[PDB]
């Protein structure tokens, strides 16, 4: 499938180069996996979502996305025209209040709901979580984030916006998930993106267009915008049966792009997530 004139990300996740606007990818898209987005909520209602997007826990007064950043970031993953994994199931899990804030208790709280709530969902092809927060290193926060991953999902959690090595900050710093860098569209590091050993990838996170609340649309950057092109890139690896949720950031960072972006620190990876799709 071929989508014309889509955000620069997206073709970029199915290119070789740098300097594209088409979008390639496998018409499967995803079908048959789910994506948890633990963040402000989403905004389920968004034409772009087509039904295929639910809240299904909060930790506050509403589940509604109050903020922009929950909704922004499950357009990346899986909206009709801003998203990886256009057919997948996405989950909200609003952990953070619409100021964007949360308590590290609530987050732990809401990945441990995650591990157990995919067994009440229909993810024949595997499930995901895309984790746009963190905050200082935190051993608490890293082990919620490990047990997530060892109970079947692919985590995936943003490096952090703090131009520095992610080794001071959670849950980025655990070793046994898939921590995202974020790059622009001319293969830059992005200028505030972290780094250091603890990264496993970089994804599209300067200038991305997505979905946001009010049935609107706009271009933010972070790594919370990296972060979902590797979790929707997950979901479309795992419905293609090319990889599982224990092995994905392994399979992501060998068929990645590799040496291609500029002011990547000495011992940080060099790596931008691909899908490799040959139309
Ligand atoms: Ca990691």
């Amino acid at each position: 499938a071929a989508q014309t004139n889509a955000p620069w990300g997206l073709a970029r996740i199915s290119s070789t180069s740098p300097g594209t606007s088409t979008y390639y990818y496998d018409e499967s898209a995803g079908q048959g996996s789910c994506v948890y987005v633990i963040d402000t909520g989403i905004e389920a209602s968004h034409p772009e979502f087509e039904g295929r997007a639910q809240m299904v826990k909060t930790y506050y007064y509403s589940s509604r996305d109050g903020n922009g950043h929950g909704t922004h970031c499950a357009g990346t993953v899986g909206s009709r025209t801003y998203g990886v994994a256009k057919k997948t199931q996405l989950f909200g899990v609003k952990v953070l209040d619409d100021n964007g804030s949360g308590q590290y208790s609530t987050i732990i709280a809401g990945m441990d709901f995650v591990a157990s709530d995919k067994n009440n969902r229909n993810c024949p092809k595997g499930v995901v979580a895309s984790l746009s927060l963190g905050g200082g290193y935190s051993s608490s926060v890293n082990s919620a984030a490990a047990r997530l991953q060892s109970s079947g999902v692919m985590v995936a959690v943003a490096a952090g916006n703090n131009n520095a090595d992610a080794r001071n900050y959670s849950p980025a710093s655990e070793p046994s998930v898939c921590t995202v860098g974020a790059s622009d569209r001319y293969d830059r590091r992005s200028s505030f993106s972290n780094y250091g050993s603890v990264l496993d990838i970089f994804g599209p996170g300067t200038d991305i267009l997505s979905t946001w609340i009010g049935g609107s649309t706009r271009s933010i950057s972070g790594t919370s915008m990296a972060t979902p092109h590797v979790a929707g890139l997950a979901a479309y690896l795992m419905t293609l049966g090319k990889t599982t949720a224990a092995s994905a950031c392994r399979y992501i960072a060998d068929t990645a792009n590799k040496g291609d972006l500029s002011n990547i620190p000495f011992g940080t990876v060099n790596l931008l997530a691909y899908n490799n799709y040959q139309a």
